[PDB]
C-alpha cells in the first residue's frame, strides 16, 4: 500500500501556525518553528510581575512555576533538577564546562575528540587543549568497503586511544551531516574502563528525534539546543553527581554555593523567560503527541525521500545509513548530486521557495571534510524533518529535486 | 508648591500593564517590568518562519528587520552595528571578553579594578588575572570626613596604580548599592596616557537611567543588561574599533570571520527572538518618552525619598550623594536603619506587600562590605526606581517605611 500519516495532519500543524503557508520546512536540523504553547507561557511570564519574586503568596507560586519547569525538563531526559543548568547555547555550555574541568586536569591527561563532532564541541576542546597545552588523539569513525559513505563509531576505533591517562573522551549522539544513531551507552562502559575518565555527548541532534534517558546511557555529560526542538535558542546541560562532585571547579561567584550544576556554571541572572518555555514542549512531546507518534511519522518520511535517492545511485551518493530505520538512524539525510554543486541544487530548492533545505558544511568542516568527503566544492545538500513535516511534502520534494536534476 | 508627576501616569503604565495591582516595585535595580511592545515583538518573531532564514523576498524582509534591530540599538549607545554584540548576560560577555583578551596579556602586565565593581565584573578580573599570574591592583574609591557614606571615583586616586604596564582598567558607570554616576570618559583620558592600557565600563546601572554614548565616553568596552531596562535577560557589549583590532583575539570556530564583534565573541547561534525585543525599548524610551521626562520623573521621585530619609539622621544612614541632582546620581538609593536589621525592614515592607524592595549584599560585596560598610549584619536596604513609578507611591512608601521604624 502507498505509505501515509501516522500522526493527524491538522492537529499536530495547529500548535505550528506557519507551516499553513507556500513553504515546506525541510531545514529542522538549522532550527524548528517555536511550538506556539511555549510562546504563550513566555508571553505570560514577561507579563507578569518581574523576577527576582518576593515572599507573597503570588510570588511563591510564580516561584513553584520556575521549580516546576525546570523539575519537568530533568524529567524528560531523566536528570534530576540539580544535575541540569540553562545556557545561552550547547556552544556556551560546553565553553564553560571546559572552563570548569580546567583546574583539575593538565598537560599529562588526554583528551579524546570524534571527528564526527560539531565545531561547536570541537572549539570547545581544542581551546581546552590549547590552555592545558594538550594535543587531542583524534577518534577517527570506521567505514567498510561495501559502505564508503557510511561512517560508524566503534568502541573498537576507541579502544587503541585509551590510555591509564584518558580523562575526557568527546563524541556526538548523532552528527547533524550524517544522521546515525551512535552506540552511547557501549561507549560510556567502555570510557569507564579507565578510572577517572568522563565521556562528554553532544545530543543536540538526538533529543528532537528520539527520547533520552542520561542514565541509562550512563554518560557524564549531555548538551542539547532547544531551537532544533519548537523551542528557543536555548542550551540544557546535564552533569551526573559524580562527574559534579569529582570532576568540576565553580566558575562563579565565591559566594555562590556549588553543589547544583547551576550554581557552578550559570553566570549572571538566567533568560527565566526562555527556560519557561520548554515545560510546555516537554508535555506535548511526550503526552499531546508521543514519542511513539513522532518515531513512526519521520520513520515513514526518511523511507520516501531515501527511496527516490537511492532508486537513482548515478545521481545521487547518499551519506550515512541506506536504511530508515529508526533505532539505526534520525530524519537528518545527507546527500550531493554527483557532478553538480551542492550550493547550486540548494538555491534552486529555496528560490523557488516550494521548499526550505541547507547546503554546505553546516559548521561541522571535520565530519564534512575530513570524513564525507564530497566530490563538490559547496559541501553536502542536507534535509532534515521533523513529525510535522508530511509524506505529501516529501513526495512532492522528490519531484521538485528530480526536475531541478533532470533539467 | 508639593512635587507631582512630570510623566502621564496612564499613558506610561499603559506599557506595563502589572503596575494596576496592589504591589509597587520598587527593585528595579534587580529587574523592570518588560515593555509590552518587547513582548509584542518576540511573539511574532516567534510565530513566524524560524532561522537561518532563505533567499526569498520574505525571508530578506526578516534579515531587513533584523539587521534593523541591531543597527538602532548600536545608535542607543552611538556605537556602529560591528561594535555591539548580544550575550547571555553581562557576567558571561564580560567573562568571554577575557577569554579574548587573555591571549595578548601576560604576568608582567597590569590589570587594576575599582572596589565599587558588581562581582560580575570582579569575577572576570579575578579568574583572567589567575589563568595570567596576575595579581589585581584594587583601586579604593575618596570618601571625604564631612560624607563618609559617599564613596567617589576620581582620577586622582587611580593615577598611582598607573604604571607604563597597566593594561586592563575596570570600574562601573554606576553602582549598583550607590547609585552615584562616575566621570567615566575623565577616567579614560587618564588611561589612555599609559599606551596598550584599555577601560572596561560596567553600565548596568547607567543604561536605564540616563542617555548613553559610547564615543564621548571614549570607553574601549562598554556592557550593560536588557532586563534592567524595561526588556529580557540578556547583555549586550561594546567594544571600539581600535580596541578590537589591537587586543582581542576570536574564540569562535576558525572559520567564522573575526572582523565584528559577533564574529569574535558569539558562541553558538544567538537568541534572535531575546534581541528583536530591544529595538521596540529603544524607540519607546528615545520617542514615545523621551530622556528629558524620563530624568526629569526619577530626579523628583528621588527628590521625596532623600527628603524623608534625610529629615531623621538619628534613624536612616544613607549611602551615596545625599541630594537628588541628575548629573550626580540615579534613582538607586540605598540606606540602613540605625540599630535595625536591614533583611528585617525588607521582610515587612514585602511581606505586606504594597512595595517591592530588597535588602543585602545584591551580588556587590566588595562595595558593600570593603566600601559603604553597613552596621547591620544583614547589609543595606535599597529602593531603586524608574520613570514608570508615581511620586504618590513614594510618599505612601515613607508612609510605611515610617510606621515599621516608629514601631
Amino acid at each position: 500500500t502507498p505509505l501515509e500519516n501516522v500522526i493527524d495532519v491538522e492537529s499536530v500543524r495547529s500548535h505550528f501556525p506557519v507551516l499553513g503557508g507556500e513553504t515546506a520546512a525541510f531545514n529542522n536540523a538549522s532550527g524548528t518553528v517555536v511550538l506556539k504553547e511555549a510562546i504563550e507561557s513566555t508571553s505570560n511570564f514577561m507579563y507578569s510581575f518581574p523576577f527576582p519574586p518576593g515572599v507573597d503568596a503570588k510570588s511563591m507560586e510564580a516561584i513553584t512555576a520556575y521549580t516546576g519547569n525546570k523539575g519537568k525538563v530533568a524529567a524528560f531526559i531523566n536528570a534530576l533538577p540539580d544535575e541540569i543548568t540553562f545556557g545561552q547555547s550547547t556552544t556556551a555550555l560546553f565553553r564553560l564546562l571546559g572552563l570548569s574541568l580546567k583546574p583539575m586536569l593538565n598537560n599529562d591527561c588526554e583528551i579524546v575528540c570524534s571527528t564526527l563532532c560539531h565545531e561547536a564541541a570541537a572549539s570547545a576542546w581544542i581551546h581546552l587543549s590549547r590552555e592545558l597545552g594538550i594535543t587531542i588523539k583524534w577518534w577517527s569513525p570506521t567505514t567498510t568497503p561495501n559502505s564508503p559513505d557510511d561512517p560508524v563509531l566503534t568502541t573498537d576505533s576507541l579502544k587503541p586511544l585509551l590510555s591509564p591517562k584518558t580523562r575526557l573522551v568527546t563524541c556526538n549522539h548523532v552528527s547533524n551531516v550524517v544522521g546515525t544513531i551512535h552506540p552511547i551507552r557501549e561507549i560510556a562502559d567502555v570510557v569507564h574502563t579507565i578510572p577517572g575518565a568522563m565521556l562528554i555527548v553532544d545530543g543536540v541532534a538526538s533529543v528532537p528525534h528520539r527520547p533520552v534517558d542520561v542514565k541509562e546511557l550512563d554518560v557524564d555529560f549531555y548538551c542539547f539546543s532547544w531551537y532544533k526542538l519548537f523551542g528557543p535558542h536555548l542550551g540544557t546541560l546535564y552533569a551526573s553527581r559524580k562527574a559534579q562532585d569529582r570532576y568540576m571547579t565553580s566558575i562563579n561567584h565565591y559566594f555562590v554555593s556549588s553543589s547544583s550544576l547551576d550554581g557552578k556554571l550559570a553566570l549572571g541572572m538566567p533568560s527565566f523567560e526562555l527556560q519557561l518555555m520548554c515545560s510546555p514542549i516537554v508535555s506535548y512531546l511526550q503526552d499531546t503527541v508521543g514519542w511513539d507518534r513522532i518515531v513512526r511519522q519521520e520513520t515513514v518520511l526518511v523511507t520516501i525521500l531515501l527511496e527516490y535517492l537511492l532508486s537513482k545511485p548515478s545521481v545521487y551518493r547518499v551519506f550515512g545509513r541506506r536504511n530508515s530505520d529508526p533505532s539505526q538512524r534520525v530524519a537528518i539525510v545527507t546527500f550531493e548530486v554527483v557532478g553538480r554543486s551542492s550550493g547550486d541544487v540548494a538555491m534552486r530548492v529555496n528560490t523557488r521557495n516550494r521548499f526550505r533545505i541547507t547546503s554546505g558544511t553546516l559548521m561541522a568542516p571535520r565530519p564534512t571534510w575530513d570524513v564525507l568527503k564530497p566530490k563538490s566544492s559547496d559541501g553536502l545538500v542536507r534535509v532534515s524533518f521533523v513529525h510535522y513535516n508530511t509524506v505529501e511534502e516529501v513526495r512532492a520534494f522528490c519531484s521538485e529535486l528530480d526536475e531541478i536534476v533532470t533539467r
